[PDB]
């Protein structure tokens, strides 16, 4: 660490930094385990961030990006993301997700500030393999073993607040995370989710609300849009669509790669 150079916090903790010696300014994070995080060094992609060096003397050495996408979509709350990059940049985490996802590795907590963007256009993930507004309703209902299922409603809770500029399930604790889900995509039952009513934190007292039409929830949204976020959100993890079929979509038949606007 004594080859370190602290900049400033970025937000354990994590610190933008520079090589006292190479010329490199990086993002650098103070901390079987070992075993682990050896084998995220070699998973590398271009929507993954570069994890460059793990320093056991535990601190990692990432690759640094100048932006996150919750910062980036304060500054563009009063107009809205054109939807050309919005689709650009969930046509990318869906290839992310595809890559972890086909060697057995989950994010886990995949949320807007973990999301980094640069100039080029790129988005990239961030504490792979290491707020409840993003959490999937399998992992609030108890499930110990969830799938990669997880990433896929988390990715979709955030494509949505891209698109209205507002949080899809804002919730403040595990119990009122849950029932916002539940009183906009109606209370699951063993049709839409077999096997729902016996999960370890399930009860039979829950309310029961009744679903919503999505053209309500996220009314700009064109129908290819929407028709692919409801099958980013089905409650029944088998049912819910994998990243690699979602890539096949006819939402991404005009996708593109845009700039971005940045102010640094
Ligand atoms: C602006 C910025 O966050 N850049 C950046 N570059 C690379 C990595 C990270 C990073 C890493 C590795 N973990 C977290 C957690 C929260 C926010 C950023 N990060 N952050």
């Amino acid at each position: 660490m004594e080859n370190f150079q602290k900049v400033e916090k970025i937000g354990g903790v994590v610190y933008k930094a520079r090589n006292k010696l190479t010329g490199e300014v990086v993002a650098l994070k103070k901390i079987t385990a070992i075993r682990e995080i050896s084998l995220l060094k070699e998973l590398n992609h271009p929507n993954i961030v570069k994890l460059l060096d793990v320093i056991h003397t535990l601190y990692l050495v990432f690759e640094f990006l100048h932006q996150d996408l919750k910062k980036f979509m304060d500054a563009s709350a009063l107009t809205g993301i054109p939807l050309p990059l919005i689709k650009s940049y969930l046509f990318q985490l869906l290839q992310g997700l595809a890559f972890c996802h086909s060697h057995r590795v989950l994010h886990r907590d995949l949320k807007p500030q973990n999301l980094l963007i640069n100039t080029e256009g790129a988005i990239k993930l961030a504490d792979f393999g290491l707020t409840l507004w993003y959490r999937a309703p399998e992992i609030l209902l108890g499930c110990k073993y969830y799938s990669t299922a997880v990433d896929i409603w988390s990715l979709g809770c955030i494509f949505a607040e891209m698109v209205t500029r507002r949080a899809l399930f804002p919730g403040d604790s595990e119990i009122d995370q849950l029932f916002r889900i539940f009183r906009t995509l109606g209370t699951p039952d063993e049709v839409v989710w077999p096997g729902v009513t016996s999960m370890p934190d399930y009860k039979p007292s829950f309310p029961k609300w009744a679903r919503q039409d999505f053209s309500k929830v996220v009314p700009p949204l064109d129908e290819d849009g929407r028709s692919l976020l409801s099958q980013m959100l089905h409650y029944d993890p088998n049912k819910r669509i994998s990243a690699k079929a979602a890539l096949a979509h006819p939402f991404f038949q005009d996708v593109t790669k845009p700039v971005p606007h940045l102010r640094l």
